């Protein structure tokens, strides 16, 4: 594996500590500017029985952190020990764990504001609206791929499945065969195809979870028969305390035809403009 | 799905129970000569969350199975709910769990004997002799994919990696991705192939894991680091409490040459005599 010493970090001054796959770890001068300084961290490797794809997925889950660049709304990479043992990527700690769980643990913990899921939704948008522009395809956005930091932070994360939109085996019957079947935009599978308008698909139904505070997306309808049912023209039903305009957002992002589908751009806009009339 | 009358069971004669993905669960007249009868059993179906290529080895080790014919050492396919529903591949319950949680809470502070060890080694040689002469590579053989009945038999389980002999694509990058990597022969990743005799490597493999009480393979040894110390000759050590013949036999699997190493046949008649030695 390539010496990459802009990201390389010290093994001896990494310490793994309990379980959170993903270890919390405490990280001694990971942040430059305070050599001595030690950072509550996260770190992911392989497990014992891990095999040769769980490889190159973890080597390319760092690869496109690495490419995609630093936004508040995109989990972090600090490092990584790549040379002379196993494969570490270390990021961010986020101290609320993940999304879906964070949303059910609040469910009527301290409740969940209107606004509070506007903003949430909003800030996933961003950190969406950078990625696209990045050129980068997330594939498995969901509730369970966000984490949230002790401000409450949205954090897009686990790019264990992401590309650049570029390298993609364009029609090929093995493509997106490992994206989770609920999340998925119908021409993901129909057409072994992947843009952007695929992820904001995803988004859609990212904004339905956090809506009805970490529910399970087609609720009593098994995979198997989803993708008929999408053929037909079936979406999911109006979360109960959402706005219609809200799930008009949704249905939006649901759109049959890829290219009708909003842009991120056009999303942060309007979620802003929500945001901010919510807000005043 | 097609329609297979022989296999199909009514949805509406199974009760689905708690998890063991697989769950418990009771099949009603599951046993043809007992109409009324209702027995407990494991059904394995997808997940809220699958991918299709779940899906797809959900199918492929339903029809692994129905090819392969019922043996002492197999898990047994019961049945299947295929039509009108979420798939669900009806499976013989083992009561006992698989064979890694068996043998360590049956270490030493109801412990194992020498014999019991050797007992459970041979049957499961049986077990691999059988599949090899219905040309059926398993793939993925571990303590972890060894179930144990209420009896104690040994049943070889998890055919969600298997292939017929012939399916395998010999030479391209992505054959044998998805192996764990600690029980996988080198000829799998460095040459692309897969035949009995990489079976007999991994079977090595759980000999190892037998002995040590469902110890972890290669201990200490992180999975991107292996290879180069296989091909430099590395191997585990020989367990404690095993005897130098047993532990030849592991090291004889262990051969990087594939016809180097013992067939099934072989070490079925060889583990025959160590058994019925140490029985005398
Ligand atoms: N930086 C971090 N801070 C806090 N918790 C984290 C974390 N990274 C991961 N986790 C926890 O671990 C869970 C799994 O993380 P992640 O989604 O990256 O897993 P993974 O890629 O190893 C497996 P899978 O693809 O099946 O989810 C998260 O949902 C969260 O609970
Ligand atoms: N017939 C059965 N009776 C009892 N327990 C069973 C069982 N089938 C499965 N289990 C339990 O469930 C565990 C996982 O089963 P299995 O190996 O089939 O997993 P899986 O294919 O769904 C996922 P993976 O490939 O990650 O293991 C077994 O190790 C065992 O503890
Ligand atoms: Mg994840
Ligand atoms: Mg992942
Ligand atoms: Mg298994
Ligand atoms: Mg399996």
């Amino acid at each position: 594996l390539p010496e990459d010493p802009k990201w390389e970090f010290p093994r001896d001054k990494l310490t793994l500590g309990k379980p959170l796959q993903v270890v919390m770890a405490e990280a001694v001068g990971i942040d430059k500017d305070k050599p001595k300084e030690a950072v509550t961290v996260a770190v992911k490797m392989l497990k014992d029985d891990a095999t040769e794809k769980d490889l190159s997925d973890l080597v390319s889950e760092m690869e496109m952190m690495k490419m995609i660049g630093k936004h508040k709304n995109i989990i972090t990479l600090l490092g990584a020990c790549t040379q002379d043992g196993p494969l570490y990527v270390i990021v961010e700690y986020a101290s609320k764990g993940n999304l879906r769980e964070y949303l059910r643990a609040r469910r009527p913990e301290e409740q969940m504001t209107f606004k509070d899921l506007v903003s949430c939704t909003y800030q996933l948008a961003r950190g969406m609206e950078y990625l696209a522009s990045q050129k980068c395809i997330h594939r498995d956005l969901a509730a369970r791929n966000v984490l949230v930091t002790e401000n409450n932070v949205m954090k897009i994360a686990d790019f264990g499945l992401a590309r650049d939109i570029n390298n993609i085996d364009y029609y090929k019957k093995t493509t997106n065969g490992r994206l989770p079947v609920k999340w998925m935009a119908p021409e993901a599978l129909f057409d072994r195809v992947y843009t952007h308008q695929s992820d904001v698909w995803s988004f859609g139904v990212l904004m339905w979870e956090i809506f009805t505070l970490g529910g399970s997306p087609y609720p009593g309808i098994p995979v198997e028969e989803l993708f008929k049912l999408l053929k037909e023209g079936h979406r999911m039903d109006k979360p109960a305390n959402c706005t219609n305009e809200l799930y008009m957002m949704m249905r939006d992002c649901w759109h049959a035809v890829p290219s009708q589908r909003p842009t991120f751009k056009q999303l942060v806009e309007d979620l802003d403009r929500i945001l901010t009339l919510t807000t005043n």
